[PDB]
């Protein structure tokens, strides 16, 4: 019988941590560039990198606010290097993406009302954020099992060098903000820790990592195309939009409220002052292409086919309920379907207040998607549109927001609708593999514990850092050596506006590489 | 010294998986199976089974929803069988407790505001929902451990057979709903994908597997017992409530919202539109038995020993406030005690609507708990009441809504309330436990990290396939060779309706089974 | 090549667990001491200990609720003897640290709106709470791998001792309840349960365990130290607020719902009933030094450099609105900064109900951080506040609660502002470790997955139980004996009131101890 | 197994070349051998794979 009640405790190598923290160089096309130098005869190996971030204190006029995850979203590129070359890198995507199930480093990264709310400022000596701290966790492949997987530096020297982003991309402003003297003034101040290792009389020998490998295709491609492929442990697809043929400009966002309730319930706060109007006359102010029509006494009003019910109280008898019938309308031919957002609204009711001179909206029916609130403001009033297209106010207007997210995934900000409806992926000449129901991505939630998988194929199912992984591999022979990748896209109706966002293929690839320690540290790749 | 920074890697078995997608054969009292034929001698193992089904589109009127987590829901028996038997069987109730804890599936399954609220429909044409798919994860004996536990295929075929509930039980509807005409044109439609590894020389040793059995009582019995137990790894007790002898209409259900402060919020606001009525005298169109007082002009009005503070604004000078005193009363002799849901209420006020013509409720201070929301609404007029009972209008009568949720346990939709005050065990004629408090559910919860367990005796601490399970085993020379199970259920008042509801013992026995590989997968009983 | 397909199962050692519960032995300064002992000759092996409390019927008038985990802050010691000594014991702080990641635990330990809502009583007969049970998982070095470190009990009896803190510690009430009679008839009832072992020839062998130790420096110091140090596993430091200055009354706690929003608006909510008053004519009941000023019709109200903005609706014609310009107001020298609450918000807007008498508020902006709702009101009247002070009414006076909960940190409750601006730990004369931010922290939390880590050097990555762990070790010879923790308290400004909250450095050294079974239980301390 | 997958009709303007009809349909053609002078080459079942 085997014991279950004792075992013999074995003593490891005697070592001692230390927690490390060393200042950068930086320097500056004029994107930003850290290098770190880490050279101690005494550090024998390290792993969990940490990057700080100082921000600084904003003054002045406007709407300023800081996107979600900042730390994360900032950083473009990582590198860690020796005198034999790269050992290893990223792209800030594949960071985040390997990030995105580990909620207390996301919680770290900044995420809270402090920094994430829109907070306004009313006077040039405003201070609008407060200075503070951000601490990206830079996961690797280096943390799997703590002490086994351990960079070993072989006596050699390290470096490591972190590419940021510019800081258009991680800021969301309105045009008041003196956007060119914020950046003018802006520098980024980072410092990198780590846990050293000092060990007495260690004995390395090779073991194996995955380095990240992506390729983008071009715009509106259903296709692309991953060469020398050898050893591919798995390969993810999804799409990415492209908004470079706009001036990246959207309605509303909701902050630190992340619920898809909640971006739908920002979106209908901000039409609701414009939709429902108590003046005195017809109202003034609006395009004259605006067809606003008074309510009538019972309270319903007739869009065509929609019916509109509309009941609002505490209304002074001076005054009527006016509603505007076409807020954003989209057409290709001057009399066939139209794409009418004033039509989503079935039912709005609501207090009337005279001290502030505005309406309390109360309690609303509506079928509005994140679709609708992910629109961007550009395509309302592009040149394909036979209408007008937008009759808001200027007053309403000037709360536009730039929003220059990178990580945005789908045509939405959730990446909730499914635009690829059929995937095919081809080895060579022959088809390894096809689906029509995101099944494969069911398969990854199921198997990494995930909210927010892709599709991806899974080649290695072996333990970790214990064994060899296994592989998909390459038949030079038989042509066999690159992974295309085709997509047909669903079908949309050409009257709606998400239509016409562009949209890229991004495929990923993880090859596996040989780790060898003969004269410092080396890579290979495995042929 | 062991070595804690290096490993020699392990070279694994050659494999390659696949993911491999099925249709089945339909069959058709008259439940419908499912039989998939899994036939391939490359296919070495398989494990990670999922099953997806098409909701179809829904029109016509009437208010309809589905059950949350649809997709475990419908399902009534999963049998796994091969040339020589059956191989592994469950039933749904067990499979959804063995899924329970896992939140990444239940959101697969099917959970979301678009399929669970209760939609209303005006017009024969109108679309209630849009057609859409679910996915159930059939979590198996086969996942434990990934690649070491799943089901090895010795060249023979491999039959999986699915039967479904009937489509009454997974929907949610009111009685305008035409429920012959869906349930006449509604089929089932499954397609099953699971992981398949391809193995070369493939060295297979025999196994262990547990087979859940359930045992169930007669109708308000508080025994059970389940014959020929010969290794047995643990025992579960649990309550049913049986509705045959009931309509199993039911007054609210919260649908998304899943909280018990949602499901209370949700009784109390259907509760409240016949609670508090503003009318130009005494209200008309309610039955005989109702007794309706009008409020002074201090806001108390008092019932017997309760004192119900009622303060309504803005109400027009021609109107005045009334408080319905006794909406359900039930009671079994004409002068004892008398529940009477009146009395819960302590302090109601709101606002008055001109628009509208209704009372939007601002702030509550009640008492009501979760049972009172899962009365059945036929309880209230049983014979057995020596009052009418059931004093509400017929239009808030025609409201109702149909609920035959099959996995409710307990006597309250949460399983929220213990009524077992003391539970026995007897291994042959000895007395194995007897607990008074939940102890053993306890201690469950905290050895499987789950917010909803069951009282369990667990017999087996064993780290899981890597060593055989411990067991209680029988002593068949003594006569030890049957388990019976004997509660005492807590007294409750004999005026409360919950007391007459029909509650079953269900108890729940997991054996143990050795798994052979002699010409094909065979199983044998363990004496 | 290693076969992953496959496992030879490995029969374990027979054994039987049983679940076992004990009634203890009350024993009585006055705190109360319960001890159990164990003997039975067939109990080989125990852990997972639970203890069980009763709580009694509340009856009489005031409010009255729990603290959060009552079971959890009601322990004050632990400790488990034999014959030979103390084998194990903690404090009730480091037991709460180590299960404050455990949600389970958090929510068997009392956490629910029955138990947490602030109750009210109307009459000496009225019932606040209703009798129910907690359980305090009692977590213990011995839980880490079940069998395989579970306590060995070699024939000797063990004895559990449960030192329990004063009722007052647990409790949250007003003045108005009578305290010193429930204090008199309240009674603690505890009762421990755990899981035993019957093992057939068990093969013992000696393992390692740890001991925390706890060490409190002196009120106001910066320095502290930790003597007898020869192998630590790690080192924490934090701070705790001491309110024996005070009377320990509070302005607000939020009961039940714990975001720090919560309690932001449960402290806005007190506040706002006395900030904005509907009168006719200059209000009364407050004390002279009240500057109560009328708001123009313009509707801004200016306050020296602060611009209020007060918009109330549905005010009848003969009131007005006035303003409480300083309700709360704190100054050091009488021409120089102040500290003023009423200067903290910028927008009130509300309406008016004519039922109640009251304002029913609407959207409020505001600046209020944690700190303000976690200053005590002693602090408020002392004597060096040149001030009269606190203007508020005597009805908004007998609404402030008594807190005395155990384990608060930081200087307010949720430890949210870092007070620690750098820490230097010495070990003899040499610096092992200084640090600016928190990266210590940042580090604690990532290991652990917490959301409420401390300042800690962990020393120990080696693998639990199956390594002997790996400490730092005292070089007596060299002198380098112990551990002196020095910090720099972060400069706070004199006009702010909590810069005279009094601070404890709290230190915890975890030492390490070997358990060995040579005649009984025995621990020795590692030199 | 996938045997064959197309988006364009390609097997159909191969089914027209190959039999010189005007109105061919999506066709698989696996016999390119001269008739009744040989025995015509066919796809065959492998039942051992199913």
């Amino acid at each position: 019988r085997s014991n279950v009640f004792a075992v013999d405790s074995q003593i490891p190598t005697l070592y001692m941590p230390q927690y490390i923290s060393l200042s950068g160089v930086m320097t500056n096309d004029n994107q930003a560039i850290a290098s770190f130098e880490i050279r101690d005869q005494y550090i024998t190996a390290l792993n969990h990198l940490v990057l700080s971030l100082e921000l600084p204190e904003v003054k002045g006029m406007g709407r300023f606010g800081y996107v979600p995850y900042v730390g994360y979203k900032c950083i473009n590129h990582v590198s860690i290097s020796s005198c034999n070359g790269v050992i290893w890198e990223i792209e800030g995507e594949e960071l985040y993406n390997n990030c995105i199930n580990n909620t207390i480093a996301l919680k770290h990264s900044g995420y809270s009302s402090e920094l994430n709310d829109i907070s306004i400022g009313l006077t040039p000596n405003d201070t609008i954020k407060e200075p503070s701290t951000v601490y990206v966790y830079i996961k690797t492949p280096f943390d799997v099992e703590d002490t086994f997987s351990s960079l070993k530096l072989s006596d050699s020297k390290i470096t490591v060098t972190v590419t940021f982003n510019p800081v258009s991309d991680i800021v969301i402003r309105d045009s008041s903000f003196d956007f060119e003297t914020f950046n003018k003034e802006f520098v980024y101040v980072p410092e990198l820790s780590f846990i050293g290792y000092m060990v007495k009389n260690v004995q390395i020998k090779p073991s194996f990592i995955e380095k990240p490998r992506r390729v983008i295709g071009q715009i509106n491609q259903p296709t692309a195309t991953v060469t020398e492929v050898h050893a591919a442990t798995s390969l993810s697809v999804y799409t990415k939009p492209y908004y470079g043929n706009t001036d990246n400009k959207f309605i509303s966002y909701p902050g630190y409220s992340q619920d898809e309730k909640d971006y739908i319930d920002a979106y209908v706060s901000r039409l609701l002052d414009d939709l429902v109007i108590v003046s005195d006359g017809p109202p003034t102010g609006y395009p004259e292409s605006a067809e606003i029509v008074e309510v009538p006494e019972d309270g319903i009003v007739s869009i065509q086919d929609a019916d509109v019910y509309v009941k609002i109280d505490n209304v002074p008898d001076n005054m009527s309920v006016y509603l505007h019938t076409n807020l954003l309308m989209f057409g290709t031919r001057k009399n066939s379907f139209i794409y009418n957002i004033s039509k989503k609204f079935s039912a709005i009711t609501g207090t009337y207040s005279d001290a502030t001179k505005r309406t309390i909206f109360a309690h609303i029916s509506h079928s509005i998607n994140i679709i609708d609130t992910s629109i961007p403001v550009s395509l309302w009033t592009s040149q394909r549109n036979v209408y007008n297209g937008d009759n808001r106010s200027a007053e309403s207007k000037a709360k536009d927001l730039f929003i220059n997210d990178p990580f945005i995934k789908g045509i939405d900000f959730k990446n909730k609708t499914d635009i690829i409806s059929r995937l095919e992926v081809r080895f060579g000449n022959d088809v390894l593999y096809s689906e029509n129901g995101p099944i494969s991505r069911i398969y990854n939630e199921l198997l990494t514990k995930s909210n927010n998988g892709t599709r991806t194929l899974t080649f290695n199912f072996t333990p970790k850092i214990f064994f060899r992984p296994t592989t998909i591999t390459a038949n030079v022979s038989r042509g066999k050596d690159k992974l295309s990748v085709r997509v047909v896209y669903s079908t949309m109706d050409v009257n709606h506006p998400i239509y016409y966002v562009q949209k890229q293929l991004v495929v990923v690839c993880n090859d596996l590489y040989k780790v060898s320690y003969d004269q410092g540290v080396s890579i290979t790749k495995i042929m």
